[PDB]
């Protein structure tokens, strides 16, 4: 009731900031995240018995890949809190309940396989799901633990208040796939230029949200550079496993998932950089400017890999 959960001073100092690193013990994610929810939200937003229920849950249904996995999801919602508390006014009190819970959920389940492995393998999700195929089961997930017995940290919402929150949760976990990324970006682009932008018409809302999301996703390259150099390395044993996995299904994998490409990582990424997290970022600060540290970091972590290229490391 009077129960505040307060983190270490450097904690507490530095979750406040975009480039925080949720650190390397597992047992404090948890805290860290209702600590996220309570400023985020408020002490009010949800049962805490229900709330502690529901992310013991989510953190048993992410599985142990070396990229896909529990501290990606805590990372993901701690980025998303920082967009959220540094545009205080723009967003509903609904929307601050779903984003973050969305952004813990976005990867539920995950094998450590990318849509196109799954579709070529012939898994059962690609038949369920010809599109999108992870992250209709990511939500599906989430429903499925919001419906477990004294899960239901939605309870205290309307019928109507419960209907948009999953639906907000639905659609920010759909943005997350990545083929949707860049059609969704060029919209907004185009939306902002010509002024047509309107945080009032739902669908631009979604469209922004949507780009949240990619940010809040991709936000490893957009920590301090042992951070991000670090994280690369699990990104890639996820991928090159998947590569050995093509092979063995008698497939060339493409040049980011084939281990014996290793030494062009530093271009892969450079490519990465400007093909997808740049623009990213950008489009971001343009429709809210007071997530321009993600861009400035993001130009960082891009120097730094062109530096490693010129072999200054
Ligand atoms: C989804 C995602 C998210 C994030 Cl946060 C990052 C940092 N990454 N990096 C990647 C791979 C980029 C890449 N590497 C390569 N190759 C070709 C041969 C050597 C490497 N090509 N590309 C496009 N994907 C992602
Ligand atoms: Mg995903
Ligand atoms: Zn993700």
């Amino acid at each position: 009731g009077l129960m505040q959960f307060t983190l270490p001073v450097r904690l507490c100092r530095e979750i406040e900031l975009f480039h925080f690193d949720i650190g390397p013990f597992e047992n404090m994610w948890p805290g860290i995240f209702v600590y996220m929810v309570h400023r985020s939200c408020g002490t009010s937003c949800f049962e805490l018995e229900k709330l502690c229920r529901f992310i013991m849950s989510v953190k048993k249904n992410y599985r142990r890949v070396p990229y896909h996995n529990w501290k990606h999801a805590v990372t993901v919602a701690h980025c998303m809190y920082a967009i959220l508390q540094n545009n205080h006014t723009l967003f509903t009190d609904l929307e601050r309940k779903g984003l973050l819970i969305a952004c813990l959920c976005h990867d539920l389940d995950h094998r450590g396989f990318s849509n196109s492995y799954l579709q070529k393998f012939d898994h059962p999700l690609a038949a369920l799901y010809s599109t999108s195929t992870m992250e209709q089961h990511h939500f599906s997930q989430t429903v499925s633990i919001l419906q477990l017995e004294g899960h239901n940290i939605f309870s205290t919402l309307s019928s109507s208040e419960y209907e948009q929150v999953l639906e907000i949760i639905r659609k920010a976990i759909i943005a997350t796939d990545l083929a949707l990324y860049f059609g969704n970006r060029k919209q907004l682009e185009e939306m902002y230029q010509t002024g047509s932008l309107n945080l009032n018409n739902q669908s631009h809302r979604d469209r922004v949200i949507g780009l949240m999301m990619t940010a809040c996703d991709l936000c490893s390259v957009t920590k301090l550079w042992p951070v991000t150099k670090l994280t690369a390395n699990d990104i890639y044993a996820e991928f090159w496993a998947e590569g050995d996995e093509m092979k063995k299904l008698g497939i060339q994998p493409i040049p980011m998932m084939d281990r014996d490409k290793k030494d062009e990582v530093p271009q892969g990424q450079l490519g990465f950089y400007n093909a997808v997290a740049i623009p990213c970022y950008t489009t971001l600060t343009q429709i809210l400017p007071p997530t321009e540290p993600l861009l400035k970091a993001c130009r960082d972590n891009l120097s730094q890999w062109e530096k490693v290229i010129r072999g200054e490391e």
